[PDB]
């Protein structure tokens, strides 16, 4: 009889042949310009922008990219399926070390050099645009939609020429100022460098106490015989720059029997040391040190006692050796007290001729580099050394060249965060002050995000913006030498933003001063002289919005734009400067919204490097799960944290993957063979129809209102959990008899094909955004899908209202089915009790009479799955609530229910069925 149950089946396959269908499906939404379509779609209502932080232009994409993308992709299809226009431009950061420093480490291998500045800008820009195109065609494997054939460049003409007009108007808002102080310094790319270009990393040091011996004078002045006091430093390099030793102000120093001067507060923890010695003779106020002078061991120098601001005790010695040339803090106090500043440490890191004409270091140190000469340097302190360690510290190094870096003195360009400038409504505020504000308003997921930004924005120093690196956007100002102080003339500015508009920042260089003022200027062009300092990769990066949503208005999405999303690590990178240079412009966050997301990293939690061997490629990945998996991977995961990959992981992922995909095939299968004229007229539903159009409605708000908070996780929770048990535990398994052995004919058949209609449809409306490729495939397969939800394809799906779909009447009262699903699990743990023990071998074998009569007997029938409600003749079991007994019944050979009274004879169902003309 197995040919005469209904097939029931679709084309749409159980297995998903990923690798070999989804390139299929991607090429062609490139093909069909899909987002151009969704972006034109008549009933658009209502606008939501996500503006893209740009990757860089150098290497493939890393699997943190694809996590990026995937998730933005979710969040921008959610609201294109809600119904509104999106903006999403996708863009590439194509300046700055991440591109030069590859161009630059080539040539060293290539044994070659380049020393033309637009030959070398050439090339650098070559290898940003070779790897936009190569990013770009490895973001659309994803199965990601946006504007990626009309992706934003900071490397644009125009673009250049945007970072630039928002460089004017920090200028011209006074918070653009030059300064001369220690900042970061990387020897290895020659180039001053920002928070944001500095990685801190473990690093050895020496760790050293030296005795700097007062001077007669101040013996004398002191009235003792000897006093030396003892400084602790990890950095030998910078003792030849020496021009005091700070003191904390009003504190206690104990001077020991073998002369050693040191903070009381810190006697006891030095003389463990052995720094000291153990026996105190005499105590003085550090007030009373203050003008004395003492006598550098290393080159003899005199070295001024000093009160410093904040001297701690917790470390070294409470005595500062303090060089002004090579630390910001020691640098304000050389100042207070009118000192040199020795700054004797070129470009490179390396001991210069200031050694030798100020008399600061031997000279068999010229040329030799900082960090290389100061094991000779220790060796030179001779007795003055009183302990020598190694310690191991948290250190800033280059973020592309990965060398330590050190702090010179040297004048460079800032943006100032405590200096009051002119608000857009007329008020007076510091940037600090604006930053803060600003960040009250914008929303964070995790909220947890607000207060690392705004801990971050509380403590940061001044930004310093020039770099002197060539591939970047030119600082293009012009200093007027009759003034020393830079032009900020509107007609000056303008004229060179608009050169760099129509031309690029190429000019800058190639240019003579004269070609590059208005006529207006000319004739004084001998007065002017360019500065060629380029800008922080971070304000190009900060400008996004500006070049993007601005300077575009509104095309390209609205500023401020509706959601960001990247990782926590750009707190420390884009998040701070898109927010300090929209608060400069717009006094306001450029970004209503920030997402955030954690690392790929490995199996144990680690980060993933070449050095490790434990990278794993994202083209390994996509071929051997799919990109559907690995989309339902990052959505039904915590994403906020650490995603760690590992078989294991991906494994779980493809179960779900397989349940929903069975899921769908299973519901496309089974109303395939529905006549489409069902589709217009009501029908009458069953109870159990009704309990599941009633839960199905249930939980689509409780994963519409999960997905709406980025929740994707408790979701499809949510959804996995419906398909699971009510819909095929509960529902399928109850239906089975009637979509196989009732006729087509039968209405109740048809009413239930209609909920599997719209169950269908809500599951690929709400997996639309992350399993796009799929719900793609479904569609395809599903001529009845299709017309019910009026759609030719994924992107004309929208949330259908299931009750005007199916006429369903305005106050129906809800189903209580909670009684009848508690005798099903009771009678499902006594069956599988009987099962045990051999007795029977599944429920249909059975009949049940039910103690309490104010049940269904149909429902108890259908959802129980027994062949009989009511009373038999061989007792199986009894409970207080039911007696099952074996079903007084032959097994009908067609349906496999005990419902014939004769045997291998068809039931009384089914012998119409097989008669039916
Ligand atoms: C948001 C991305 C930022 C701007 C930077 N280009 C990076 O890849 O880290
Ligand atoms: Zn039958």
């Amino acid at each position: 009889y197995k040919d005469t149950l209904n097939l029931n089946t679709t084309t749409f396959s159980m297995k998903g042949n990923l690798s070999v269908n989804e390139p299929k499906t991607y090429a062609k939404w490139q093909e069909q310009q899909a987002f151009k379509r969704m972006q034109a779609r008549k009933d658009n209502h209502g606008d939501f922008t996500l503006h893209d932080g740009p990757p860089y232009a150098n290497g493939h994409l890393h699997l943190g990219h694809a996590l990026n993308k995937i998730l933005k992709d979710i969040v921008v299809k959610r609201e294109y399926f809600k119904g509104k226009k999106i903006y999403y431009t996708p863009g590439w950061d194509c300046h700055g070390l991440p591109i030069e420093q590859q161009i630059l480490e080539r040539l060293e291998k290539e044994k070659t050099s380049l020393e033309n500045p637009t030959l070398f800008r050439e090339k650098c820009r070559d290898h940003a645009k070779k790897f936009l195109e190569i990013q770009k065609n490895e973001f659309l494997q994803l199965g990601v939609l946006g504007d990626f054939e009309d992706p934003y460049k900071t490397m644009d003409f125009k673009f250049e020429a945007s970072i630039y007009r928002a460089l004017v108007e920090v200028a011209k808002k006074g918070l653009l100022k030059e300064r001369h102080k220690p900042i970061y310094w990387s020897y290895a790319c020659e180039s001053a460098l920002a928070e944001a270009e500095v990685e801190y990393k473990m690093k050895k040091s020496p760790s050293i106490f030296v005795a700097f011996g007062l001077k007669k004078e101040s013996l004398e002045k002191l009235k003792v015989k000897k006093a030396s006091l003892v400084i602790w430093t990890t950095t030998p390099w910078t003792l030849y720059a020496n021009v005091a030793i700070a003191l904390k102000k009003d504190a206690v120093y104990a001077l020991t029997q073998k002369g050693y001067l040191v903070a009381k507060a810190l006697h006891e923890k030095l003389a463990a040391l052995g720094v000291v010695d153990n026996e105190i003779t005499h105590e003085f106020n550090s007030n009373d040190l203050e003008y004395l002078v003492a006598t550098n061991p290393l080159n003899q120098r005199d070295s001024l006692v000093a009160l410093g601001e904040h001297v701690g005790l917790e470390d070294g010695t409470g005595a500062v050796h303090t060089a002004p040339g090579h630390g910001e803090e020691d640098y304000y106090l050389g100042l207070r007290y009118n000192l040199e500043v020795l700054m004797s440490v070129d470009e490179k890191g390396c001991y210069d001729e200031g050694i030798i004409h100020n008399q600061l270091l031997d000279e068999s140190y010229l040329g030799e580099h900082v960090f290389k000469a100061q094991k000779r340097i220790i060796e030179q302190l001779g007795d003055s050394l009183l302990l020598e360690q190694e310690i191991e510290h948290s250190y800033p190094h280059c973020w592309r060249t990965h060398k330590p870096v050190i702090y010179r003195a040297t004048t460079q360009w800032f943006i100032l965060m405590d200096e009051p400038f002119i608000q857009n409504d007329g008020s007076q505020k510091t940037l600090r002050e604006v930053a803060l504000d600003a960040i009250e308003k914008v929303e964070f997921v995790p909220s947890s995000g607000k207060n690392r930004l705004k801990t971050m924005i509380e403590n940061r120093p001044d930004w310093c913006l020039s770099r002197q690196r060539k591939w970047g956007v030119p600082l293009a100002f012009f200093i007027d030498k009759r003034t020393n102080k830079p032009c900020f003339e509107s007609e000056v500015l303008e004229h060179v933003a608009n050169l760099f508009e129509k031309k690029g920042c190429d000019v800058w260089w190639e240019y003579s001063v004269k070609d590059l003022l208005p006529p207006s200027y000319q004739e004084d062009a001998k007065h002017y002289e360019k500065i060629m300092h380029i800008l922080d990769v971070w304000f190009d990066s900060g400008s996004t919005f500006k070049a993007v949503l601005e300077d575009y208005h509104g095309e390209k999405g609205q500023s401020p734009s509706d959601v960001i999303l990247e990782g926590s690590d750009q707190h420390r990178g884009w998040f701070q400067s898109s927010l300090l240079i929209g608060c400069v412009l717009n006094n306001q966050a450029p970004f209503k919204k920030v997402i955030t997301h954690g690392f790929i990293v490995d199996e144990k939690g680690e980060k993933m490097s070449k050095s490790k061997g434990n990278v794993v490629s994202l083209d390994k990945l996509l071929k051997t799960h799919g990109s559907d998996v690995v989309r339902l991977w990052v959505a039904f995961n915590d994403y906020q944290n650490d995603l760690r990959v590992s078989q294991t992981f991906f494994t779980q992922t493809e179960q779900h993957y397989k349940k929903f995909r069975n899921t769908l095939k299973f519901l496309l299968a089974n109303f395939s063979d529905m006549d489409l004229k069902n589709l217009e007229r009501p029908h009458n539903f069953s109870p159990l129809d009704h309990f599941m159009l009633e839960t199905l409605e249930t939980i689509s708000a409780g994963v519409n209102s999960a997905f709406e908070e980025h929740d994707f996780v408790k979701g499809l929770n949510i959804l996995m959990a419906f398909v699971t048990n009510e819909l095929s535990g509960i529902y399928l398994d109850a239906c089975k008899d009637s979509l196989y052995c009732d006729s087509k004919n039968n209405e109740k058949r048809q009413a239930i094909q209609m909920v599997l209609l719209a169950t269908a449809s809500k599951l690929c409306y709400f997996l639309a955004p992350i399993l796009t490729h799929t719900i793609e495939e479904v569609l395809e397969h599903s001529q009845a899908l299709r017309i019910f939800l009026q759609a030719k394809d994924v992107f004309d799906l929208k949330d259908i209202s299931v009750s005007e779909k199916l006429h369903l009447k305005e106050f129906k009262k809800p189903e209580n089915f909670e009684a009848v699903l508690a005798l099903r699990s009771a009678f499902n743990e006594e069956l599988d009790r009987l099962k045990k023990e051999g007795v029977i071998k599944n429920s249909l074998e059975c009949a049940i009479e039910v103690k309490e009569k104010a049940l269904d007997e149909n429902l108890v029938e259908e959802l129980l799955m027994v062949s009989f409600v009511g009373i038999a003749k061989e007792k199986l079991s009894e409970t207080p609530a039911f007696t099952l007994f074996k079903a007084p019944f032959y097994k009908c050979p067609r349906c496999w229910r005990f419902k014939s009274e004769l045997e291998n004879t068809p039931c009384k169902r089914c012998e119409q069925v097989l008669k039916e003309r």
